């Protein structure tokens, strides 16, 4: 398994949305899908399953560019709306 930690910052509303056409996909207006996202920061580097528990994380990427990250939710994820709080 594989896991990563993240601190959710705020969380956009649940309404219908246009998605964009996918890079190199049929050029083919997609249909309105309901769909929300979310903007988080990483925590630390990714963590191996180890068994029951998780691995020691693995060294964050040195990377200059700013630990944010956007988590777009569609399809049959959108149940999670009601579990995600800033905080």
């Amino acid at each position: 398994g594989q896991s990563r930690l993240f601190l959710l910052c705020h969380k956009e509303a649940l309404m219908k949305r246009n998605f964009c056409v996918p890079p190199g996909a049929s050029p083919e207006v997609p249909k309105p899908a309901l769909s929300f996202y979310v903007l988080g920061s990483w925590l630390g580097g990714t963590q191996r399953k180890e068994g029951t528990g998780w691995g020691l994380p693995e060294p964050q990427g040195n990377d200059d560019n700013d630990q944010k990250v956007h988590l777009i939710f569609f399809g049959s994820s959108v149940r999670w709306f009601e579990f995600l709080h800033p905080g």
